[PDB]
């Protein structure tokens, strides 16, 4: 299997440099939007992210040709899915809103230039501080999430003689058990006498009602399950109340191609299949939305499609060992080739903590074939500290050429990434760079120098 | 029986404030070092973390007291633990030593004031600045992973003219995990008589011996004796091999901390949040297996966890709660589900979530009051899995019944491995971090990320 393994690795290999839009070759090199990451991680210190802002357009025209039977689309990209601000204007410049999971990301959305009616702010822990700010900025949307917070929305609104405009997060139980497991939102039952105190409400405008199915969601039946839930409270709603609903917000979940080799993957037991598509998100919601009503607008919030598939991580090999197991008598058990980059978990965290699958090539030598199975480790102090998602249970294929000095590029990189960070070990948080639409290249993040790691500290100086 | 576990978390909480040399109570209050908890979070904004350098003074004489049989031990604190200015500064004053974990953390250690001859650099990854920089600042160690990395300290130590002080890591195969499989780190026993003869004969790099280091929260003795037995028969092997004597063996770190208190109730090998061992049985296992070699050799220790872990607080407030309820097809209530949210998630406290890490949790606003409660502790992150997993029984957690939103919650052993790690996912900040002094008194030494903290490492268009 190994052998048949190793040749399907190479076939996959193959596409990315001759049938894939995002990449080519070039003096025996990766390349990315006609940029060559060999030249380009010579030219910016290792390891960082590129993202490409022609991906991010193709995805976010995937995502709205995919709603093209509901004119009355808006989409909110994520933020906390990456937020770095280069990153956030190359989506506002594509034409889309923004979704915000805290102040500070709300403040972002507006310096970065989203208008406060282009920006939907949600939680579960939505403090006094929170509320004032986006009540005070115009919101689109605030999430109720609770009643408890919705009393001091009540408050706060009142307080500043200013509407908040707001969505009720209803969290169906689409059979596991969303009392126990769900955190967010509230049950269906509590909908409606939680929809009438904000009719009575002076300063609190209802808008519609909330769900989030989840993350990479390999099925299209629990988006039309529960988009159903939530359509059919509305409807309901509306006749008890009287009244006739702005919007329904249906959350996000898309998933992202992982591994590309659908003929070979189960996306219910391996969710690195990307189990539907953006075309199949919409179908399942628009169809349930529109059995109640036509014109009603759907409000969207996908994160990971937005730029999943729009960064690499480059990152040098920057040593190499091979380690033996000797039996009792001293004859050769095994030999493992270890190759070390300069990026580990506290640069590419899913990878570790949400056992996080990425295509892995040599970028330096991305036209030779990856004939040696080598594991792949991080430079931090940490015995867990190497990528234990491989092609082959922990193991990876590179050239058997591979050398200390070679950039190697970890696919699919451009989502939950960034934020997700560390600086365990004093190692810093990493560079990142954009390729624009004219193929050009700049910095958009620094690595995190020495000073900016002391700074947040407070003591006697030497 | 869950009124047993009831009742015994109960024992623990009264334990905690009458009987471990940490806490009492005050005025209904978690007092740490005699200071109240709930008064200090209302000084400073939640969450934060609270240090206590009496606690930090007591596990390190815990460290030493255990070596007496030994006198020449040399103590390096793991510095990946904890690197916060004010937290080194309080073991540079508990007068010991620093190992570091990349050249920052090198130079962190030596602007707090730890001399190069109280500084050992171990990784990894050790590229030619990493090393210039070390070998510039004559540190007592720089262990020796690789041969591929010995190569760069020759040539560097030779271009500065400046003597490279190392110790050779040595990982043993010990069976139990597979060495050459499961362990990036170190040479190969079969590798250390070549290095060793190679370094002796480099004109800038003295050898001072060999070095490993076996792990993190290890509940057995056993390991650390097979290890150091295998390292102290090469080390006495070579120095009669190659005529030296060696000036030291470095044993690495490991030694573990009580998360769970009731050890009549745990197995240790199967749940390691019980502390299988003391530092005195890490040293009785070190010291007899060195001592069959040499007694005046100096052995080098690299604890972290050990130092700070028992010493800080997490400090986060009740910020909202709501009530889920499953309810049968005919509307009658299965079970309710009371959940609490507090703001801090795991970006916050990084190991409850990615390492199924246990932290005591108790009402710090409402100590003295019977934890009678069953609730879900949730955190602020806009993500479904932010929600503390690593309960009393299962995922729940036990609190008064009394509890409120305002309410203070603690997490108990909140010391090691808990800063650095933290991240701005949802861009919520990471924290600031209190100490209390040996006197009692406390100050800010760190802050709170500020909305500038989020966006200056961007470059971006205002
Ligand atoms: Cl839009
Ligand atoms: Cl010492
Ligand atoms: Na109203
Ligand atoms: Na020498």
């Amino acid at each position: 299997m190994t052998d048949s393994i190793m040749q399907n690795y190479n076939q996959l290999r193959e596409q990315v440099i001759n049938g894939d839009r995002r990449f080519q070759h070039k003096d025996g090199h990766l390349c990315f939007e006609g940029v060559d990451l060999d030249a380009l991680a010579r030219q910016y210190p290792t390891p960082f992210y590129v993202f490409s802002e022609p991906e991010i357009i193709r995805n976010i025209h995937e995502i709205q040709q995919a709603f093209a039977a509901h004119k009355n689309t808006k989409t909110f990209f994520a933020s906390k899915t990456c937020s770095v601000m280069g990153v956030l204007k190359a989506i506002r410049d594509a034409g889309i809103c923004a979704e915000a999971n805290s102040q500070y990301e709300v403040r972002k959305c507006l310096e970065i230039g989203f208008r406060g009616d282009q920006i939907v702010f949600n939680g579960v822990v939505k403090k006094p501080a929170d509320l004032e700010y986006a009540i005070a900025n115009d919101l689109y949307l605030i999430n109720v999430d609770s009643l408890y917070e919705l009393e001091h929305i009540d408050a706060i609104s009142r307080k500043l003689k200013k509407v908040a405009n707001v969505c009720v997060r209803v969290e169906p139980n689409v059979p596991l058990v969303t009392a126990f497991h769900a955190k967010s939102g509230l049950d269906l039952e509590q909908a409606e006498e939680t929809c009438r105190r904000i009719l009575a409400m002076p300063y609190v405008h209802l808008r519609g009602l909330h769900m989030h199915v989840g993350d990479q969601v390999p099925e299209s039946e629990p988006f039309a399950k529960a988009t159903k839930v939530l359509v059919d409270e509305s409807r309901r709603l509306e006749e008890v109340l009287g009244i006739k609903f702005d919007l329904i917000n249906v959350g996000g979940g898309i998933p992202v191609p992982y591994k590309y080799d659908d003929e070979n993957g189960d996306p219910l037991k391996d969710n690195m299949y990307a189990g539907i598509t953006a075309q199949d998100f919409a179908d399942a919601v628009i169809r349930e939305v529109h059995k109640w009503r036509t014109d009603v607008e759907i409000c969207i919030e996908p994160g990971r499609k937005v730029t999943g598939s729009a960064a690499v991580l480059l990152t040098e090999v920057s040593c190499e060992k091979r380690k033996t197991n000797y039996d009792l008598n001293g004859n050769v058990e095994c030999h493992v080739e270890w190759k070390f980059v300069d990026a580990g978990y506290s640069v590419l965290s899913d990878s570790q903590h949400f056992d996080w699958f990425f295509y892995v090539y040599n970028a330096s030598r991305m036209t030779a074939a990856h004939d040696a199975w080598i594991k792949l480790a991080g430079p931090l102090c940490d015995g867990g500290d190497y990528f234990h998602m491989g092609v082959k249970g922990e193991e990876f294929l590179l050239p058997k050429e591979t050398h200390v000095g070679d950039i190697v590029a970890f696919l699919d990189a451009g989502a939950y990434t960034i934020e997700s960070q560390t600086v365990f070990n004093n190692r810093p948080r990493t560079g990142v760079v954009m390729i624009d639409k004219n193929g050009d290249t700049r910095l958009i993040r620094r690595e995190d120098s020495y000073e900016d790691m002391v700074k947040y500290d407070i003591y006697l100086a030497a």
